[PDB]
């Protein structure tokens, strides 16, 4: 088994198990604000609200799941706050009696104050039935920005694709065991289980049409997803008052936060963060926005030997294949994302009244994968 | 330390023993770098670089070979685009340099620009092997133009470099101290590192007596200079033959260094934290780094918190050999602000970014002085 330090779950991988729904009485005052984010934006009551609320001691949060509510709760908070509606009206300023707390917290839990990845994925769920699976039809999410924003679509289907690649996750000592122990029979073997959770999680993916509409998500969804770094909007970041004086510029949610893909790039030498480039110092970025011990677990893994040097040097084709098998299927997948792309923002972006620079990036971390073939 | 880190006892993260001369199949890459300095001065040095054959990388076949190859492909580099460094400025590495340089490069996972791995840890040697790691025992492989002073300023580099990585040692010491609670062996631990860092200080006075102000700032400052950011190269270099559009690659930075970067992580600095941009620089930084330099960091990241040890543990001799430690490292930077002072601002002025420059390093400086528990 994997060590439990790096704190990854035999059935959902990285993802939060059984998330709290929750808080302690004494954080009611954030709850009922997170929990009715749809009407209170609309009608122009959340920032009021936010604005009138007392700063709260973060010491009554007393285990992991209740700091990472918390998290989740005042993240969610803070984007409705610095979004707003959602029509290019933006507060500069997050106030003290909310970022405060939220920077506290965030240091607490080794996380930038800004809703992350593994806040509205990994840790926004719930089984409707604890004693059925979690597929789509017995899940829901726990907090959303909108009405018809498909948050629930969106961020179900991200976990469900998650936790269908992070099956393969519990083959990785067993990868690193046989090489070694020089065990070809067993290396082949594991490197076919991944390869096989992989093309699972592809097909996973195909939901997303189902439950998320284009439209939707571009105009509504995006927005209160994106953050200020790099921002025209935000220019200079977002002053988190009584906490830094100054600005502090943080990256919005991205995928490239997730530690199971960035995980079997690392496990299959692809190499992605290496280089010096545009694209690798973003992922690398993306790191510090994942919890810290799936962080240590990325660096295990890259302090480890590569599979891909034993793979090279074995002259061995059951086991190129079975290699190969593994990076097509991570091609196949980030392919499906790219035309998701362009379906999601591509096309309602021509059809409002960017996206290249956004396609690029994906090209390059496509072709840097498409590039570890081995034939 | 494991030896997949690729630290050496002696000289740290330093390449040991630097490889000085290639295979005879690359006496043509070896010629123009031997001779770079004259090769400037007379014009000749781009249509050597030109007049180039490609060569394979397949003959380089060790490391040591790889990392010379580096080295020369690297300096031949900053020569070609450089030129005389005047402003005449060439924005296309010709693909016979350019490819088996990035490929090189791909292989030792570096980006395809001269690193301080390169000009620092793997560009010397030692005159005499009887004798230790001196100054005057010491050369190094390679220099820009004559008089650019580029054996002071990479070779007291490299010995500031190896005074600080003898704590290195002692790094698993303090996790073992920490982990077994051994108090005693911690504080001893502490204090080792806090001797070796204040060394360091001492060797980096050295400085002054092997590096002129003019010379540095007027001719090795542009050698060292890199393409990301710089208006000179707005849009990166293009590497001919490797990529079709132009990439960005920072210049050489001792914030490449991995010593320093990793007793800042040892001690809970926490350079690379937080939304400011000395912390995405410094992040940035490790990507320039060997990548079992980067592996070494970031495994370093991944144990206890020996700051958050010593702040539970109510023992003044334990938070006084912590600060020591802190105070080393704000003492070097302290001390470092001055050499900016002496050899890039003071120039700067007598001539017929610097705030930006000063305004970085008093970030990382403050960042340090900030994690002292008690006052300095
Ligand atoms: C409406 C659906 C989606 C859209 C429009 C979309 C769009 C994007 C965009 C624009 C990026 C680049 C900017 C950034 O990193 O934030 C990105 C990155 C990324 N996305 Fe998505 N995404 C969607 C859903 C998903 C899902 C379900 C997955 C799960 C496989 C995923 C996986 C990734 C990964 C791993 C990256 C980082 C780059 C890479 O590793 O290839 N995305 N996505
Ligand atoms: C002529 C001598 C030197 C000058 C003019 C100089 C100047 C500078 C400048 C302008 C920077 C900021 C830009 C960059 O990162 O490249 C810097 C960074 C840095 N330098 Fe130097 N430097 C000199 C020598 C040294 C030496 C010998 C050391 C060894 C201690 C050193 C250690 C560092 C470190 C560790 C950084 C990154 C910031 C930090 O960690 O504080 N420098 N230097
Ligand atoms: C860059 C400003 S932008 O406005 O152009 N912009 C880019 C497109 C997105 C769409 C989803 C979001 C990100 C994410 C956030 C949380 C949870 C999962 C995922 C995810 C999966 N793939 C990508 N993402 C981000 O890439 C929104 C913001
Ligand atoms: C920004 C373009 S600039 O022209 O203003 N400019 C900044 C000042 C430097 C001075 C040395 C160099 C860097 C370095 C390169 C190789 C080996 C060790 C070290 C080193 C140690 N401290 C700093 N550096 C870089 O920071 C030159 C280039």
């Amino acid at each position: 088994m994997i060590s439990k330090e790096y704190h990854i779950d035999e059935e959902v991988g990285f993802a939060l198990p059984n998330p709290q729904e929750n808080l302690p009485d004494f954080y009611n005052d954030w709850m009922f604000i997170a929990k009715h984010l749809p009407d209170l934006i609309e009608s122009g009551q959340l920032r009021e609200r936010v604005e009138k609320l007392n700063m709260l001691s973060i010491d009554h949060l007393t285990d992991h799941k209740s700091q990472r509510l918390a998290r989740l709760v005042l993240g969610c908070i803070t984007m409705a706050y610095v979004w707003g509606k959602g029509h290019g009206d933006v507060r500069k300023v997050l106030p003290r009696n909310i970022a405060v707390p939220y920077c506290q917290l965030s240091k607490k839990l080794e996380l930038p104050p800004i809703l992350v990845y593994a806040d509205c994925v990994l840790a926004n769920w719930k089984k409707k039935d604890p004693n059925k699976p979690l597929t789509y039809e017995n899940m829901d999410v726990l907090f959303s920005f909108r009405d018809g924003d498909c948050s629930k679509g969106f961020f179900l289907v991200s976990l469900l694709v998650e936790i269908a690649a992070a099956s393969a996750i519990k083959v990785i000592p067993t990868v690193f065991k046989a090489m070694q122990m020089q065990e070809r029979d067993t290396l082949l073997k594991a490197l076919l289980e991944i390869a096989s959770c992989l093309e699972k999680a592809l097909q996973v993916f195909h939901q997303i049409h189902d439950h998320v509409n284009p439209k939707a998500f571009f105009s509504v969804l995006r927005i209160y997803l994106s953050g200020w770094k790099g921002n025209p909007q935000l220019s200079d970041g977002l002053v988190y008052e009584g906490f830094w004086e100054d600005p502090k510029e943080f990256a919005g949610g991205s995928a490239g936060q997730s530690s199971v893909f960035q995980c079997f790039d690392v496990l299959l030498g692809i190499q992605q963060t290496a280089g010096g480039g545009h694209a690798a110092q973003f992922l690398q970025d993306m790191r510090r926005y994942m919890p810290p011990a799936h962080r240590n677990f990325l660096c295990s893994l890259e302090s480890n030997p590569s599979v891909r040097e034993f793979v090279l040097s074995k002259g061995d084709a059951g086991l190129r294949e079975a290699y190969d098998a593994c990076v097509k299927a991570l091609v196949s997948l980030r392919s499906y994302h790219l035309q998701i792309v362009t379906k999601y923002i591509l096309i309602p972006a021509s059809q409002q009244p960017g996206g290249t620079d956004l396609m690029n990036f994906l090209k390059t971390v496509r072709s840097t994968t498409e590039k570890s073939l081995l034939k």
